[PDB]
């Protein structure tokens, strides 16, 4: 249910870009097929509600062949044509359409003249299009056939870019000492690292330009022609370009756009605002957004000096290489780290501000003969605890590679012998583990690799609770306490995602959204969906709110906590949903927020996910919050009042 309840469908539809341009390709295509004396038979691949072939029939298409391997969104289409009037000009297929053939046995009756699909994703050709178009080629389509999109364009452009590379790179971590400024330096095999072989998609609009400068053009680095037989082989193509400036090349961005018909007039693009001509026209959308892919290494490029960059891929993939002066299989990463942290993980680990927000909580509470436990994964804070004076140090890694990462870490920081890792689950670690020894300062951050949503690290607190017997007495945990908040607020484009059409371009589409709607109100609570809000804008419409505070330096309760309120709308605007965040009281006079950090548009900690709770799809929202200490589960329920 879930699958469907978060889907992308519901973001398509409101994609008015997308169904404008779709829809004035497939009539001019159909058009052209029509003016030549012949039948206009349809194939399209991916038909989720019908949209396009319904479009194609209005258009004159004679029939349509509508493919859809997922079997509630292929009975939804069927429904939908109905519902619509055109059930006599379109046959559902409910197979993928690689399994689809031509005969007397066969799902069509002979090969279409128009292919028409929706089968991309951000970087073009990761969910299948390539080995899709390749097929229908060979199999299901007339040669000299129309083809919407007619085809598409796969353009990059370099960047040197400190935060960006930082998703990548783990850079020195500075900690200032009794003795002065000690320094933890990666691994040197980190450094050597291509890095995680997969894309990072990001809503790249949301990125400051002062956060890069531009090396290169925007580059066309190749083209796929979907009227054509496609390929789905690995290729490589090199474009030569003049950097701009001089810089480190680090970061290549990336973006498509699709021309929907022969002569290249009717197209959608997802470049960014600083590669298009007027930032007022820009059109949103999150079932598409842009790519970041990083270089095998960095390395200078000089202004005016030529270089090639070079756009790899294979069926399902690209990456990304700048080719030598003088002057192939992806790189997979050979450091462990790039598969244990993700790309905002690395973002906050190398944010020094926070690590020094860290560090001063530290020197607070290192008391003379600290014995430190420290729990959290992939976590650095037990080197901070050490070089602040800790007595002893052990810390927690409950997977092997996790551990052996921290070890190795460790041992490149001459701090082998200074901190002990445990390899266990951390509510099951046991007296000879700690050597005998008892606790006096449990730390964390709290972060583990498995949380999805911001109170999952409450994990922490359940692990203070299970390890209470190895506390001495006195003991004090860091963080001392924790906290849910949360804020009304107005999403500029967000809302898009899961609010109801009703009408597309015509389209009766209502048997979506009921779909939709019987998916996310399967349970008797919704849940909140965890998303990086620093990449989508909103402004708060009440004040900021503490729902439930959680006392860290006591055992979890063994009953569920309840909260009940209001929350006043003091300002104008639509109440989209409410966001929720956790905060962490780390000692008596330091706190640090993974949510709101401005309590304008709303300003948000950019290195963790924040929980939206969707409102119902007018100036207060009552609230009810619980937490369950079986579980670590949150339900709730927001609703104007
Ligand atoms: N090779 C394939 N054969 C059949 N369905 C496919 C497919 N590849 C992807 N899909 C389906 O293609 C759809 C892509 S979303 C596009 C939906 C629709 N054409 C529109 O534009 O409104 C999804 O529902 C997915 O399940
Ligand atoms: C769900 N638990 C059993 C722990 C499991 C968390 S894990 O996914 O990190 O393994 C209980 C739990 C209890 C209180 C808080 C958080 C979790
Ligand atoms: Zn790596």
């Amino acid at each position: 249910h879930q699958e469907i309840a978060r889907s992308s469908y519901a973001d398509m539809l409101h994609d008015k870009d997308r169904n404008i341009k779709y829809y004035q390709g497939i009539r001019a295509a159909v058009s052209r097929v029509k003016d030549r004396g012949q039948k206009a038979l349809v194939l399209d691949i991916g038909t989720g509600t019908g949209l396009l072939s319904m479009m194609a029939v209005t258009a004159g298409a004679d029939f349509c062949y509508a493919i859809e391997v997922f079997k509630p969104m292929a009975e939804a289409a069927v429904k939908i044509v109905e519902r619509n009037g055109f059930s006599d000009k379109i046959k559902v297929i409910n197979k993928h359409s690689t399994e689809v053939t031509v005969g007397p046995d066969g799902d069509l009756p002979c090969r279409a003249n128009i292919l028409i699909t929706e089968l991309f994703d951000t970087e073009l050709i990761g969910e299948g299009a390539l080995p899709s178009y390749e097929h229908a080629h060979k199999h299901l389509v007339q040669e000299d056939c129309e083809a919407v999109p007619h085809r598409a364009t796969v353009y990059a452009q370099l960047v040197e870019s400190r935060r960006m590379w930082s998703w990548n790179k783990l850079f020195p971590v500075r900690v200032r000492t009794s003795l002065g400024e000690q320094v933890i330096v990666p691994p040197s095999e980190l450094e050597r690292c291509p890095g995680a072989p997969s894309v990072c998609d990001i809503q790249l609009n949301q990125v400051s330009p002062a956060d890069f400068t531009v090396l290169s053009d925007v580059l066309p680095m190749f083209s796929v022609d979907f009227s054509k037989q496609v390929s789905s082989s690995a290729a490589c193509h090199s474009r030569q370009f003049v950097p701009l400036a001089s810089g480190q090349a680090q970061v290549v961005l990336s973006w498509w756009d699709i021309e929907m018909d022969p002569e290249g007039k009717i197209k959608c693009t997802m470049a960014p605002f600083w590669a298009q001509t007027d930032p007022q026209e820009l059109q949103w959308r999150d079932h598409w957004m842009q790519c970041v892919y990083f270089l095998p290494q960095e390395e200078p490029v000089v202004q005016g000096s030529p270089r090639c960059l070079v756009a790899h891929h294979d069926d399902y993939c690209v990456w990304y290489s700048l080719q030598r002066t003088s002057p192939q299989v992806r790189p997979v990463c050979d450091c462990q780290a790039h598969l244990l942290w993700n790309r905002p993980r690395f973002g906050e680990i190398n944010d020094q501000d926070r690590t020094d927000h860290y560090a001063q909580a530290l020197r607070t509470v290192l008391l003379p003969g600290s014995v430190c436990l420290c729990v959290s994964d992939g976590s650095l804070l037990s080197m901070l605890a050490h070089h602040l004076g800790a007595e002893q140090v052990f810390t927690v890694e409950s997977s092997v590679a996790s551990y052996r990462l921290m070890k190795r870490i460790f041992k490149v920081n001459h701090l082998e012998d200074k901190i002990s890792v445990i390899n266990k689950r951390p509510e099951l670690l046991t007296a000879a583990d700690l050597e005998g020894k008892k606790v006096s300062l449990l730390l964390g951050e709290p972060f583990f690799t498995t949380s999805l949503l911001p109170w999952h690290n409450l994990y922490f607190w359940y692990v203070r609770t299970s390890v209470d017997q190895h506390l001495a007495p006195g003991a004090v945990v860091m963080p001392q306490a924790a906290s849910l908040h949360a804020v009304i607020v107005e999403f500029r484009d967000l809302w898009r995602i899961r609010s109801p059409c009703g009408d597309c371009e015509g389209f009766d589409v209502h048997i979506m959204d009921d779909m939709i709607k019987h998916s996310l109100d399967f349970r008797e609570s919704r849940e909140a969906e965890p998303h990086p809000l620093w990449e989508y804008p909103c402004r708060s419409l009440s004040k900021p709110q503490e729902i439930l505070t959680f006392d860290f330096q006591q055992p979890i309760p063994q009953q569920p906590m309840q909260s009940k309120g209001t929350m006043e709308l003091t300002r104008p605007g639509k109440s989209h949903g409410a966001v929720l965040w956790m905060e962490y009281q780390l000692t008596p006079d330091s706190t640090i927020s993974t949510g709101l950090i401005n309590p304008g548009d709303c300003c948000w900690n950019p290195h963790c996910k924040q929980a939206v709770y969707f409102l119902s799809t007018p100036r207060s929202v009552s609230y009810v919050v619980e937490f369950h200490p079986l579980t670590g589960d949150i339900t709730m329920e927001f609703r104007l009042a």
